[PDB]
């Protein structure tokens, strides 16, 4: 899985919040493509089995898996 990341959000512009936002959110430490701007996901979260101290891989919410 690899999300699109919201530029608005990049650019401190995102009007919507992370909560409504149909687009990732990620956290600076969180692993980014620049290439194409996409977050690769946890597949452990998906699943409820991430238990890692620090991932850095993007967990998405539940209102971004739907
Ligand atoms: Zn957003
Ligand atoms: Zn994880």
């Amino acid at each position: 899985d690899r999300l699109e990341v919201c530029r608005e959000y990049q650019r401190g512009n995102c009007n919507r919040g992370e909560n409504d936002c149909r687009f990732a959110h990620p956290a600076d430490s969180t692993m980014i493509d620049t290439n194409d701007n996409t977050v690769t996901v946890c597949m452990d979260y998906i699943k409820g089995r991430c238990s890692r101290e620090k991932c850095k891989y993007f967990h998405p919410p539940a209102h971004l898996q739907a």
